[PDB]
């Protein structure tokens, strides 16, 4: 584990991380998809053999010896509230489960559910809310990748103030 696990956030492309490991935020076909799943598509092609996973789990799967965490949240399109944030909730005790078994000291790891899965809403309070639930008990490093300037200043403030 890390010496003093904490949490970071960077507005840049998930691809492009310094950390051990990945979590893409597939869809449960395993297809290359669009946001973060192109980008990890592109990357790390071979990471989609039989990546296949149900709504609400997590599948590991070595690109060389690069794992690449892929972590299905619901698309709030096809869910009701209430189910869909027990689907999110779950999508990240599971990658809490796979980083641990992995035994690395470091993951970096995107919001699920916040793209063209958020059902046209804001969803970063509820999904970081929920990577926190299922990350604060692991003693990796975790680095939160997004795109948007505002929601950098935003997630980097819900750390800070934890602290
Ligand atoms: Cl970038
Ligand atoms: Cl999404
Ligand atoms: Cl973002």
């Amino acid at each position: 584990g890390a010496m003093a696990p904490s949490y970071r956030v960077k507005r840049m492309d998930i691809a492009k991380n310094d950390e051990e490991c990945v979590v893409n935020a597939a869809n449960p076909r395993g297809l290359p998809g669009d946001g973060v799943c192109k980008a990890v598509y592109k990357k790390w092609p071979e990471s989609f053999k039989n990546s296949a996973t149900p709504v609400g789990t997590a599948k590991t799967v070595m690109c060389g010896t690069y794992p690449v965490i892929h972590a299905v949240g619901p698309n709030f399109s096809n869910y009701t509230e209430s189910e869909g944030d027990r689907e999110l909730a779950a999508a990240y005790r599971e990658v809490a489960k796979e980083v641990t078994r992995l035994g690395v000291n470091s993951v970096a790891i995107p919001l699920l559910s916040t793209g063209v899965y958020s059902g046209g809403k804001d969803r970063l309070t509820q999904s970081l809310n929920h990577l926190f639930t299922a990350m604060d008990s692991t003693d990796a490093d975790v680095v939160i990748y997004c795109r948007d300037k505002e929601w950098e200043k935003k997630i980097s403030e819900a750390i800070q103030m934890r602290t």
